[PDB]
């Protein structure tokens, strides 16, 4: 089996990407944030506290003839950005881009935090990290990819995120027309439940490549690129007027700037993030100070290759017995 679905930015800044997912019988289509940094498939639902729903599409299990309540099971997650959600659990049929899993755990939100309520574009999350991070208790559940893997032509999925444009998630096959050159594969540690790998270094603009090991995670659910303070300082030092703002919470720069590219290493290969990908626009409406797309990881304890980095590449999440990651230019 295979599946293929289009993923679309939620807004003009690429703050996140949504992908349509069919749940239940008859199908209920929700637009989910595919998140390689977490392992729960959770949705706004008919059970979500009414005051916490504001424009999202909801899953109604009582209208699905294949939904079954998972007795006594609950879930609760808190994310790196401070947001959270929790609820009960059903099993149901879930399809992505033509690929179907029966008996998938669908985590129905009873409560969501304000940031989720305030974002009408995201109907839930579809976690694609390793199932060891799944939060369902007392019986932990498996991700959509884990459940699908044995049925797939190849035990892989690929992320091809667009820059201010749609892109694609594929399951079970590698579209060799979607990238240029070759795919460079690199080792993954699953010990923390993430797609955790080690970049071989970086360059700023046309500058000299610095060979240095940078351990981090490939996380489609994080918007920005979070790297060590030394690396981030070296990047923003090339932008006149850029500075780290405590009040804003990161590096900001004059909106009139044209930003340098940022290169990261994958083995001997190099992925180049164009400068414009690092511009996240005015810090507040009408401001001429703009928010940077490369920020320090110092206060979060892990480096994160989020969408800013991943959307510059075609990325293979290889879920074979020994997982690996692949990156190609595109
Ligand atoms: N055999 C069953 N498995 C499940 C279920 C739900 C309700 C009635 C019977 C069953
Ligand atoms: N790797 C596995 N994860 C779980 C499971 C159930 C049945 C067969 C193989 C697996
Ligand atoms: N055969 C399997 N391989 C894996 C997996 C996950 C969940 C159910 C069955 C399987
Ligand atoms: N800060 C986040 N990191 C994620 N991987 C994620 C997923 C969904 C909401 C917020 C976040
Ligand atoms: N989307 C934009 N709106 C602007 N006024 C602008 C200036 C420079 C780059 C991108 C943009
Ligand atoms: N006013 C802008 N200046 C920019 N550099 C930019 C980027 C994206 C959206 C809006 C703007
Ligand atoms: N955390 C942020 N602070 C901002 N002013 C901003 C703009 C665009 C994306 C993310 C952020």
């Amino acid at each position: 089996s295979t599946g293929s679905a289009t993923t679309t930015p939620i807004d003009s800044l690429d703050d996140a990407y949504i992908t349509p997912v069919q749940i239940g019988t008859p199908a209920q289509t929700l637009n989910l944030d595919f998140d390689t940094g977490s392992s729960d498939l959770w949705v706004f639902s008919s059970e979500t506290t009414a005051s916490e729903v504001d424009g999202q599409t909801i899953y109604t299990p009582s209208k699905s003839t294949t939904a079954k309540l998972l007795s006594g099971a609950t879930w609760s997650i808190s994310y790196g950005d401070g947001s959270s959600s929790s609820g009960d659990v059903y099993t149901d049929t879930v399809s992505v881009g033509g690929l179907t899993v029966t008996g998938q755990a669908v985590e129905s939100a009873k409560k969501v935090s304000s940031s989720f309520t305030e974002d009408s574009t995201i109907d839930g999350l579809l976690g694609l990290a390793f199932s060891t991070l799944n939060t369902v208790s007392p019986t932990q559940q498996k991700t959509f990819f884990d459940n699908a893997k044995a049925s797939l032509d190849s035990p892989v999925f690929t992320a091809d995120l667009g820059y201010h444009a749609p892109g694609t998630y594929n399951f079970g096959f590698i579209d060799t027309t979607a990238y240029t050159g070759s795919i460079t594969y690199t080792a993954v540690s699953t010990k923390q439940g993430f797609w955790e790998w080690t970049s071989t270094g970086y360059a700023v603009g046309s500058g000299t490549f610095k060979s240095t090991s940078i351990d981090g995670i490939a996380d489609t659910g994080t918007t920005l690129l979070y790297l060590p303070a030394t690396v981030v300082s070296a990047y923003w030092a090339q932008v006149s007027g850029a500075k780290s703002s405590s009040s804003v919470g990161g590096y900001v720069f004059p909106c009139s700037a044209t930003l340098p590219s940022f290169t990261f290493g994958v083995g001997s290969a190099r992925i180049v993030i164009p400068g414009d990908y690092i511009d996240f626009g005015p810090i507040s409406t009408g401001s001429s100070s703009c928010f940077g797309g490369i920020q320090s990881s110092a206060g979060i304890g892990i480096n994160i290759f989020g969408d800013v980095a991943l959307k510059a590449a075609f990325v293979v999440f290889n879920g074979a017995t020994t997982p690996t990651l692949g990156f190609a230019s595109k």
